């Protein structure tokens, strides 16, 4: 039952990058390889980060294009964003640039809680975005970057946990 340790988190990124697979890994701790791309759902997880309990309300977006809500709605409501691309899809990496610019336009500041996730780390030979390039993009935006694999449950908890940290330090203002 935490108090202002209740955080509305939004998972955003291009289709097919692993938003559902990542979110389901965090909530359910197993890999779903074929999650209905049309389903946009919110989840809740109560968990401890840095020794402090937190209520996390996580929206797994299906995109505004066909199936989901207009993004400005949940982008305004969101307390923190998990910005996902896939390391074997440069177009998905371009899409996170666009999403980042939109978030900071909606918040009217360049310092809102965001964590960058490059998913599908298990497909190293298929990489299209160098780790150094993705890292630079994160650094230039003052955010943490994780390479994750929803398939192998690598850096799933760690990415979401870091996002909670960013939201906390932000609202220490
Ligand atoms: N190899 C690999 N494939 C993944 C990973 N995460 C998701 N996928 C695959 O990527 C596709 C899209 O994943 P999904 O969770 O539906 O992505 P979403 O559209 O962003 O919600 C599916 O075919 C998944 O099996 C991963 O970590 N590694
Ligand atoms: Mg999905």
């Amino acid at each position: 039952p935490p108090p202002s340790e209740t955080h509305k988190l939004v998972v955003v990124g291009g289709g097919g990058v692993g938003k559902s697979a990542l979110t389901i890994q965090f909530i359910q701790s197993y890999f779903v390889s074929d999650y209905d791309p049309t389903i946009e759902d919110s989840y809740t997880k109560i968990c401890s980060v840095d020794g402090i309990p937190a209520r996390l309300d996580i929206l797994d977006t299906a995109g505004q294009e066909e199936f989901g809500a207009m993004r400005e709605q949940y982008m305004r409501a969101g307390h923190g964003f998990l910005l996902v691309f896939a390391i074997n899809d440069r177009q998905s990496f371009n899409e996170v640039g666009k999403l980042f610019t939109q978030i900071l336009r909606v918040k009217d500041r360049d310092d809102f809680p965001v964590v960058l996730v490059g998913n599908k780390a298990d497909l190293e030979s298929q990489r299209q975005v160098p780790r150094s390039e993705a890292s630079a993009f994160g650094a230039s935006h003052h955010v943490a970057y994780f390479e994750a694999s929803a398939k192998l449950r690598l850096n799933v908890d760690e990415a979401f946990e870091q996002l909670v940290r960013a939201v906390r330090k932000y609202q220490e203002q």
